[PDB]
């Protein structure tokens, strides 16, 4: 597979001559996501980050981490990062998305009825194009089969996270275990404590940014503004000075205030 | 025989157009072993060395010896060089084996009714080739009969050992012979003490390398790994410096530390 | 998938230099049995045939249909076409077979505990090559993975049958409804009895061939035979005159006296 992200294979069900897909110049790696960086960011609004784990000889083992780009001042729906099959059309917001958007998400949180129903009710577009649905389908039921099933991964101290997360489908799963890091890995014989708190949870909306933590990133595809027209808000503001503000810090290495995805426990032993 | 190892006739029984054997290119002499060195590292992890004896005046005496193969870290099964009788099906693995090698171990340790079925259940392959079962079993019958009855070897300080060594099958107690070097040889009126402890024992569970010797040999054909996957492992390390290591005395002949099979005394007179 | 049957990835785990795959030259097609004429005559003890349907314009439909190997003389387990999960170990000698095959059968007949079992005896394989399990098992399984789930099969006139078909295995169900062809189709809104009586069952035992219909076939891969030695039977004679055995009558059309599998009803409608 050229490009593993699911939605790599929505295009237009019209009779369109040529279309370039958005996926991001990352779709090419299969890091286990199936999801390209711009898809992640624009419907489960995570971004991808690396994560490297020395030995001690040299050998770094990298494991990918989700980013999380909630803001702080975002309150509940806003906050839902992966939405659960319980609420994940009003996330996601499945009814303005368009067929093949709409019929991807369908498969991938395994609603048999709606595919069937989004299936039959697009027959008619087999008209402009023999291949608007069937490809579309093999394609992302092909993709979705790398998903199923020594690492021994626990996402939460309770009970409750784990029966929520084991109820959740397993592309959500996935994506859940590749982009959620563990609080303290344990591989070897060793622990590493990667961080000393928690800062994703997984209930029965799926998996939230819970804490508040404040995310001072810089969105690299939800960065767009409707310029044009006039907006009003009160934000805060400072003089502007380099003394006032120690511009002369700048300088030193920047410590970035973001909000990586930890959560649970991880046991790497072979 | 162009090819005197005992698992040489063994070729997969399904229709095959052509087959390789996997044995080495020393398997067309006659060393007494009748297996090849890839079948007895495979096997009976052991590797084949030579062993000179110069009388005084230019002619050597060569001697085949076993290179034990089996590291210090191994513990109890993983310890048996050559599995006896009594348990040599779960040493060897010889449910998981192919039937060729099932039927070819079964007639080395002589299981006549194993033998018996084995042959009445691979009948059917008969329909394949005319030759599956018949031409093997010739085969391997002509060549174990090479092992059948001035040389006085003893196995042991202790009469444990000797009965030990002749409950054994006719084959195993030749390949044991052959593979394990005496402690002490009695050449002629005087004796050549090869070395003063032994190196591996024979009991009950056959030939082991009780002795817990480093090895540091490099096994020719029991070197593949998964590469793919990962795996974990707490190993011991060195700086990496010439001054440190003292690499400045790798000009210096080596000596290898190897374990070869030095057991009891032998008496060659004649 | 240049070769589509399930058994092409089975090689010898040893160190083989080369390797022959005994597949027959119509495993290169995609017929849905995902199986080669060799493989299915040698473990179901069926051949392949071909079934054209004319609509009545020009067109035909062809659909795979297994011709039963199996010879009236035979009785009990001999007359088992495909064995179901309850008695596959016995009927294909997997304990005789060859690990490689042992795997791939119990990957076919989704025991999961045996799969594992096995994988884990064949870790010390991985030694010889790094892929003597691994890529097994991901070509298996993703030629297994094309099998699962306006066509409407029934197998047969009762609820048992549908009920014994329904308990099989995926691949086991998917080579059933590909080999056994329908006694009368239902076609568009006419009917087509291709025959009047059935010619295959399917029980508890598997599918079977229970009519004890004469076959007078001759087996293109099943044909060898141990001919160096001797063996008596008391066979049937003629007299091997052209006008007592009707020779001239030789040179008109031959009816093929074969068993085609036949059984149940199929709808086809859309």
């Amino acid at each position: 597979l050229r490009n593993f992200c699911v939605f790599s294979s929505v295009k237009p069900l019209d009779f369109c001559d040529q279309y370039s897909s958005p996926c991001s110049s990352d779709a090419t790696v299969d890091d286990g996501w199936f999801v390209c960086e711009y898809h992640a960011s624009r419907f489960f609004k995570m971004e991808k980050l690396a994560l490297a784990i020395p030995d001690g000889t040299g050998n770094n083992y990298y494991r990918t981490v989700g980013k999380s780009l909630v803001d702080d001042k975002a309150e509940g729906i806003e906050r839902i990062l992966i939405p659960s099959q319980n609420n994940y059309e009003t996330v996601l917001n499945l009814s303005l998305l368009g067929p093949a958007e709409r019929l991807v998400f369908y498969m991938i949180y395994d609603n048999k009825e709606k595919q069937n129903e989004i299936c039959q009710q697009l027959r008619m577009y087999e008209r402009f194009r023999p291949e608007v649905v069937e490809e579309l389908y093999n394609s992302t039921l092909r993709v979705l089969a790398l998903t199923n099933p020594n690492e021994s991964r626990s996402f939460g101290l309770s009970v409750e996270d784990d029966l929520a997360f084991n109820v959740l489908p397993t592309f959500i799963q996935n994506l859940i275990r590749k982009c959620v890091a563990p609080e303290s890995l344990t591989i070897g014989t060793e622990d590493l404590q990667l961080r000393n708190a928690n800062t994703c949870r997984i209930t029965s909306e799926g998996l939230l940014a819970s804490v508040r933590l404040y995310n001072s990133v810089q969105p690299k595809y939800l960065y767009g503004v409707n310029e044009n027209r006039l907006q009003i808000r009160n934000v805060l503001q400072f003089q502007g000075n380099a003394n006032a503000l120690q511009q002369k810090l700048s300088r030193y290495e920047l410590y970035q205030i973001n909000i990586p995805l930890f959560l649970g426990k991880q046991i790497i032993s072979t």
